[PDB]
Formats: C-alpha cells, structure tokens, sequence
C-alpha cells in the first residue's frame, strides 16, 4: 500500500507514535516519506547482505527475520515480511523496539540526514488528527 501523508500520519497516531520516546509525529511521518516514499512493500538490499524492509525501512541483521541474512538477530520476534502488510501494526511495533535502543531516531540514516533539524511540523500540516 502506498499511504498518503495524512492517512499515514492517522494511523501513526492511533498506534501510538505520537511523541513517543519525545519523537512529534511529524518525525515519524518525515522518516517513513525518505525511507520508503509511503509504500509499505518497499525493500532495499545492503552491502552487508542484510535487507530494509517495509514503510520505515527495519533491517534484517538485528530486527526481523528473512531467513537469507546469516548470524543476524530476530529482536523484534518477526518475519521481515510482516513488515511488508498492509497494516503498519507490526512495522509500529518494531520501530517502537528501535528507537528504545539507545540512539533514539538516529537508527534511520534517512531521519538523521533529511529531517533531524527540520521543521518536521510541516509534514502533519492540514491534516485532521
Ligand atoms: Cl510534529
Ligand atoms: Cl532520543
């Protein structure tokens, strides 16, 4: 599915991510536009092997399982393709695990490089919430 901004911004909030961790919900919505441009079925292979999947772009090598990225954790207790659906439940759930981690919202290069510092605010601007 490809989300729209605000429909994506919606359905963040009723999961939860609103300030979660003191990250604004237009954090969450400026992440998920650089990582995965709204579409949950995105997938990207790395160098390492390793592959990000879904709306935010969780990696394989800690977080989900792919069965194909060897010596890698399963932390958030998942296949990779849950991440995938269409109902951002379990990308919420695991991205919620993240950010709890210790480098907050650094964890997504694409939050650092492209929204950190920004007026996030803008991408939940004209949205009913
Ligand atoms: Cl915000
Ligand atoms: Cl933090």
């Amino acid at each position: 599915k490809v989300f729209g901004r605000c429909e994506l911004a919606a359905a963040m909030k009723r999961h939860g991510l609103d300030n979660y961790r003191g990250y604004s919900l237009g954090n969450w919505v400026c992440a998920a536009k650089f990582e995965s441009n709204f579409n949950t079925q995105a997938t990207n292979r790395n160098t390492d092997g390793s592959t990000d999947y879904g709306i935010l772009q969780i990696n394989s090598r800690w977080w989900c399982n792919d069965g194909r990225t060897p010596g890698s954790r399963n932390l958030c207790n998942i296949p990779c393709s849950a991440l995938l659906s269409s109902d951002i439940t379990a990308s919420v759930n695991c991205a919620k695990k993240i950010v709890s981690d210790g480098n907050g919202m650094n964890a997504w290069v694409a939050w650092r490089n492209r929204c950190k510092g920004t007026d996030v605010q803008a991408w939940i601007r004209g949205c009913r919430l």
